[PDB]
């Protein structure tokens, strides 16, 4: 109804949100430990393009695990929801290496499903081409602003991936590929996946397309289907906030995805996309300042999905 | 829009499921045993007070596990979601005996936190008055429609209930009760709750209520707080169809409660409450007739979560 004035209310969620200090910034990689604690920034895109940014929203990061509903989305679009379960399954586990009953990785949002679902997309191809056409996918979804690339995060990724590799091996092992994978190939393409880099503003776009039914809000362009959305949605509501899934869809009830980077990439269904980003994260892996201000919007604005 | 034209589509729904004869009818008591496995139902209660039904739906069966919710909410009503979640977990647990890592049971859809929310409710009174406070609040949610009680399914659940003693005595020696709980006395309650009698016709009401942000559509009266329904609907969205919670919650994505009588208490939000009951069950213990009238009733009307 009125954006400048929602917009207000924005910049005070996120003004609370920053006196939030606790936390501690993800040290696994010297890419990830680089980050200053105090950045923050959160941005916002309706579903009719409107847009509305505040802190450090123009600093590259690294989707890492924000990338995986994406690229869970790019599957169901191309290849259907029955042939990509075939491969995965669709609910949560307890608690965030094994498998379901089927033998087949629980959900797209844990490595494991995450792994096979990287296995699924663009096959028959090199690796170029699969990068270069997934690269293209996000450029769609962002309606062509900032999707870049960190090499030297992909570089420590795989030089210190050693739990991704035992669970490629164990996938292995299972026969949870297509036939004719090169599982060593994907875990490769896995690790580039995590290292591609957005800024709020332009994930934002990214969430705004989800929360869009599959078109982007600042291009009009029809990017996935209807049926790859809602999967991809309904995947982010149960399993997309680590071991926190289960508290954020009672107190939140919106579908949202976090990762290691500090990012929440947030979906208000037919209203609007958002990314918030800060470094520091909790005990679950979420970012603490995102988190906070994720429950804060809810309380405001009715957005639960049973309000 | 059209009520009468929607009526037409549940009677082809209806008629399309019922020539789905697979499951196999509970048989642990007689009282679940005697029913016939060509029983079946479906009532629609609209959130304006519109009313549908077809097949055999003022035959009264028991609640069973469709009384979870109710109570639940029931609780939350009367006590607020921060009391009632010291005691009781807000997730999914995997596979649906045991407590999450604070010592409280994952849900409460399952045994042991519909066990522990029944030591909640109206503490300090004794079971009859208990039983009698649950009752009125059932009637209210109902608009004063067929709410009935099974004396029968009380007595043999509480003799054959073996598994439910153990339950309780783990609950006892794991400090899960209020202070100054008789256990023994709970677990008689809770077979009592189990043993509440509707039928198809009164059970879509309180369904409707839920639908309702807890205004009774045929009443108008608020029965439930907006607190109480917002917590219950996230709970049945991720906990309410046993071990097929998670691909209900996907395939579906409506908050629905299934139960062991073959019933399930089904809600599309600000739209309807809906109750189908066929008693054979499948492998997961959901009425073989209902799950597939609710998979064909979301393609048909689009009312899924992120639809
Ligand atoms: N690259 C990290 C992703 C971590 C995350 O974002 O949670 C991994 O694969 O473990
Ligand atoms: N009285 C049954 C309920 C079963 C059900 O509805 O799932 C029990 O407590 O196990």
């Amino acid at each position: 109804p009125d954006f400048m004035s929602f917009t207000s209310h924005i910049d005070e969620l996120y003004e609370s949100a920053k006196k939030q200090s606790g936390g501690k910034v993800a040290d696994y990689i010297p890419q990830l430990a680089k980050f200053s604690p105090d950045l923050w920034g959160v941005s916002v895109c309706t579903v009719d393009g409107q847009r509305h940014s505040t802190g450090d929203t123009k600093v590259p990061f690294c989707l890492q695990s924000c990338v995986k509903p994406l690229k869970y989305a790019i599957a169901v679009n191309d290849l259907g929801t029955e042939y990509v379960h075939r491969y995965v399954g669709k609910e949560p586990s307890g608690l965030r290496l094994f498998l379901n009953e089927d033998d087949k990785p629980h959900n797209p949002m844990v490595n494991a499903g995450a792994i096979v679902v990287t296995s699924l997309i663009k096959q028959g191809v090199n690796n170029a081409e699969k990068f270069d056409y997934v690269m293209q996918f996000l450029n769609k979804m962002a309606g062509n602003e900032y999707v870049g690339f960190s090499n030297a995060t992909f570089q420590s990724e795989r030089e210190s991936g050693d739990r991704n590799f035992a669970i490629g091996y164990y996938l292995k092992e299972k026969k949870c590929f297509p036939e004719g994978t090169d599982m060593v190939g994907i875990l490769d393409f896995y690790f580039q996946l995590c290292s591609i880099e957005v800024t709020c503003e332009s994930a934002s776009v990214m969430a705004a397309t989800l929360a869009n039914g599959g078109f982007c809000p600042i291009t009009g362009e029809r990017v996935l289907s209807p049926e790859a959305v809602r999967n991809t949605l309904s995947l982010m509501h149960s399993c997309g906030m680590y071991d926190f899934s289960g508290q954020f869809a009672f107190h939140v009830g919106l579908p949202a995805k976090s990762g290691v980077a500090g990012g929440i990439l947030l979906v208000v269904p037919n209203v609007m996309g958002m990314m918030c980003w800060s470094p520091p994260l909790d005990k679950m892996g979420n970012s603490v300042k995102g988190i906070h201000f994720c429950h804060d919007l809810v309380s405001l604005c009715n957005f639960h999905n049973y309000d």
